[PDB]
């Protein structure tokens, strides 16, 4: 329809994340943002624990455009994984028109996590927003654990969920996103 595309970064800011490890996610986000710049995509981004923070909006973004100031002053929250709570406050909270939200546009989550949720609910509020989540790590190891992060994400799982057993594996994500940009 309208081709813009409004995405969303809900990002692990939980205990489980070494330092290292939670710049690796940062970084990670900032590539992507990069090689998009000055496209008909915008960005915001959002990290969970216990709480939710929105650390720039839609208008943010379209004003200042730089990711490297945009995530330099991202304090860790060190605490749990509310990943239901995070997707409902995204969907009422963060794609709003009032926020630079393009009411048209397709709305994209973009979900990295590190560990299984911390509680419970459901996501109807957010049905309409396409939803890939990224789960990283030991605590993916089983089968059992991976099929938690089905109920998050669009289907089939098997296209919009993704699991990196390293964070070093987000390079590996970056690499394939790039051969998948078209000029359209
Ligand atoms: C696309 C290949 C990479 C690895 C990936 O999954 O990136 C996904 C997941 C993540 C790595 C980053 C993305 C950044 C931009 C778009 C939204 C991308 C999904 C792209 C697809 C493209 C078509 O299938 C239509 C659509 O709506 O989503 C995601
Ligand atoms: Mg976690």
């Amino acid at each position: 329809g309208s081709g813009n595309v409004d995405l969303v970064f809900l990002f692990d800011g939980s205990m489980s994340l070494q330092p290292d490890e939670f710049q690796k996610i940062l970084d990670f986000m900032k590539d992507v943002m990069k090689k998009l710049s000055n496209t008909s995509y915008q960005f915001a981004a959002v990290q969970f624990s216990t709480s939710y923070k929105t650390e720039f909006d839609f208008s943010d973004y379209v004003k200042r455009k730089d990711p490297d100031a945009l995530l330099k002053h991202v304090k860790h929250m060190l605490l749990l994984t509310n990943t239901f709570g995070a997707i409902n406050y995204v969907a009422t909270e963060v794609f709003r028109e009032e926020l630079g939200a393009r009411p048209d546009a397709t709305k994209v989550l973009i979900i990295i996590t590190d560990g299984e949720a911390t509680d419970s609910g459901n996501i109807d509020a957010a049905k309409d927003i396409i939803r890939y989540i990224i789960g990283i790590g030991k605590h993916f190891q089983t089968k059992e654990s991976q099929e938690t992060l089905h109920k998050f994400a669009s289907k089939p799982a098997s296209e919009f969920v993704k699991i990196l057993d390293t964070f070093e594996k987000l390079k590996d994500l970056f690499t394939e996103l790039q051969k998948k940009i078209y000029v359209i």
